[PDB]
C-alpha cells in the first residue's frame, strides 16, 4: 500500500534527450510508447530529466540540480579549474521548486543514469569538501548542492547500470563503435546521421566545453568532431567514468546516503556457450548490439582488471555482473531483496531478461510488458516508508 506520495523522476544514461527532442520519440519508452504518462496516468506523478549523455556524472549531476531547483548550472569553481571548462553552464526553470520547500523524490535512472543518481545524492547529502575548500581559498562563491545538508531524495533505483564500469570500453575500436550507438539509437527514433538537420533534434548539451552541432552539419559529421573533443578525451567525461577503473574511482567517493533507499535492476540478453564459458546474443538482442559489442562483451578477459568470467553476461552494452550495485572500490553493500526493502543499502532486485535498450522500449520486445514493469516499479517505490522502527 501507499506510504508516501513523491514524484518521481526519471534519468537517462549516455543516450538520452528531452521530451520535445527528437521529434517526441522518447527514451523512457520509445517504440512502446511513454512511460512518464503511463506513470502519471496511473496517479503516479512523474517527470522526466534531460542532461548531457557524454558529459561526466558531476557535470550531469550539476545540470540535474539546477534542472530541479532551477537556475543556472554550476559546475563549480574548483571543478571548472580542474578540467578546464565553463564554471557556469545553461539556465533552468526548474521541474520541483516543491524540493526548495521541502519535498522529496524518487530517481529511476538507466545505464550511466544510476552513476549520476548516486553521485546527485552524495552531492545533495554531504556537498564536495573540495569545493568548499577552494571557495574558501580563493574567495569565490559556492553553489549549494556542494554545502552538504540536501535531503530531497527518498530512492533511488538503478536499471542496467554500469556501478562497475563497463568493458565495452575496452574494445579496440570502442570510440568509433560507440559513437555507432548513438546512430543507432538515432535510427531507432527514425533520424538518420547523413542528414544537416536544421533543427536541433538531439541536443548533446555540451555548453560547458561550448561544443554544439553547426548549420549545416550531420550527426555524422557532429560526431566525427566529438570524438576530438574533450567531452571524449578528457578524463571529465561519461567515457571515463563508464570504464572500470573511472567507476572504481568514483566508487571511492560516491557512497550510499543512510538516508535513502535503493533499488538495483540488471539485465541480461545473452546464453553461454557449449566448450566455452563466453556468452553470446539472445534472439531479439538490438541489432547494433547484437553484432558490435555483444561479442566482445561476452569473450573478453582481463585479469589485471578483474575481468573473469562472472563479467561475461551482458545485456549488450553492460556486463549484468557490474550492475546490481557498487562494488568495485566499495563501501556500499548489497542485499538481495527478499521482500523487503531497506534503506541504506542495494536491494538487489535480480535479473531481468531484457537487453539494454529493450528495458526502456527503444528497442521491441514483445514478450516484455514493459508497462507492467514500471508499474509494478511505481507501486514499490510508493510503498516506502520514510522512517523504520526495529521490531522482530
Ligand atoms: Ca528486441
Ligand atoms: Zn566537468
Amino acid at each position: 500500500s501507499r506510504a508516501n506520495d513523491a514524484p518521481i523522476v526519471l534519468l537517462h544514461g549516455f543516450t538520452g534527450w528531452g521530451r520535445e527532442e527528437m521529434f517526441g520519440f522518447k527514451y523512457w519508452g520509445g517504440v512502446r510508447g511513454d512511460i512518464e504518462q503511463w506513470l502519471n496516468d496511473n496517479g503516479y506523478r512523474t517527470y522526466t530529466l534531460a542532461v548531457g549523455p557524454l558529459s561526466s556524472n558531476w557535470d550531469r549531476a550539476c545540470e540535474a540540480y539546477a534542472q530541479l531547483v532551477g537556475g543556472t548550472v554550476d559546475y563549480g569553481a574548483a571543478h571548472a579549474a580542474k578540467h578546464g571548462h565553463a564554471r557556469f553552464g545553461r539556465t533552468y526553470p526548474g521541474l520541483l521548486p516543491e524540493l526548495k520547500r521541502g519535498g522529496r523524490i524518487h530517481i529511476i535512472a538507466h545505464s550511466q543514469g544510476g552513476q549520476t543518481a548516486r553521485m546527485l545524492v552524495s552531492l545533495l547529502e554531504n556537498g564536495s569538501q573540495e569545493e568548499r575548500e577552494y571557495a574558501k581559498a580563493h574567495n569565490v562563491s559556492l553553489s549549494p548542492l556542494f554545502e552538504g545538508g540536501h535531503h530531497f531524495v527518498l530512492s533511488v533505483t538503478t536499471i542496467a547500470t554500469p556501478h562497475d564500469g563497463t568493458t565495452l570500453v575496452n574494445m579496440v575500436d570502442f570510440t568509433d563503435r560507440f559513437f555507432d550507438l548513438q546512430k543507432a539509437v538515432l535510427k531507432a527514433a527514425a533520424v538518420a546521421s547523413n542528414v544537416p538537420y536544421t533543427s536541433q533534434v538531439y541536443d548533446f548539451k555540451l555548453d560547458q566545453w561550448g561544443l554544439r552541432r553547426q548549420p549545416g552539419e550531420s550527426f555524422d559529421q557532429y560526431f566525427e568532431r566529438l570524438k576530438r573533443s574533450p567531452v571524449w578525451t578528457s578524463t571529465d567525461t561519461a567515457r571515463y567514468d563508464l570504464s572500470v577503473p573511472g567507476a572504481c574511482k568514483l566508487n571511492q567517493w560516491v557512497k550510499a546516503s543512510p538516508n535513502t533507499y535503493y533499488l538495483s535492476f540488471a539485465t541480461e540478453r545473452t546464453y553461454r556457450g557449449a566448450l566455452t564459458g563466453n556468452y553470446y546474443p539472445e534472439l531479439g538482442m538490438n541489432a547494433f548490439s547484437a553484432v558490435v559489442c555483444a561479442p566482445f562483451l561476452g569473450s573478453y578477459r582481463n585479469a589485471t582488471l578483474g575481468i573473469d568470467d562472472r563479467w561475461l553476461e551482458n545485456d549488450g552494452i553492460v556486463n549484468a555482473f557490474s550492475m546490481n550495485g557498487p562494488k568495485r572500490c566499495s563501501t556500499d553493500r548489497i542485499v538481495p531483496y527478499d521482500g523487503t526493502i531497506k534503506k541504506g543499502v542495494w536491494n538487489d532486485m535480480g535479473t531481468y531478461n531484457v537487453d539494454h535498450l529493450e528495458v526502456i522500449g527503444v528497442d521491441p520486445n514483445p514478450l516484455f510488458d514493459i508497462r507492467a514493469f514500471y508499474l509494478r516499479l511505481a507501486e514499490q517505490l510508493a510503498s516506502l516508508q520514510p522512517h523504520h522502527h526495529h521490531h522482530h
